[PDB]
């Protein structure tokens, strides 16, 4: 009947519990138990993607240099690229 | 029996023959049969790398995101990155 207000009250109950969890995670002796903000979580995600992407770019360049070293002409590049597919 | 001069004599014979075969290939009728130059081959090489590296970066980023979608604390992040180094 009062569906809107029930969903709002659901957020209120989920919000108070949400912070009661955060206050308990700050009461532990381990600093690494702190909940990360969405900003810090994105910075560590971006740095993680950047590291693995650089690692993937390293192996990819060596892999296709292996196939390109044999080619000398146009047609041969295409068959090497098709060999990469 | 097998001296060093034997190897360098064969190396010279192949270099002078490869120089000639290129000059013949460079004088062919069809322009697509001409051998690629060193920079042209290198330019198409990095172009192939950069294309695959960009596509690999997308799969890496979307993969890291679905892993970060189930973490909150610094301890959870460190354990989520432990399997996927």
């Amino acid at each position: 009947d009062l569906t809107m207000e029930d969903l709002t009250a659901k957020i209120s109950q989920l919000t108070v519990e949400n912070r009661e969890l955060r206050k308990a995670l700050g009461s532990t002796a381990d600093p690494r138990d702190r909940p990360l903000t969405a900003t810090e979580k994105e910075a560590q995600l971006t740095a993680t993607v950047g590291a693995m992407s650089a690692a993937a770019a390293k192996k990819i360049e060596a892999r296709v240099r292996t196939i390109f070293s044999k080619v000398v002409t146009q047609k041969q590049v295409d068959d090497a690229l098709k060999g990469l597919s």
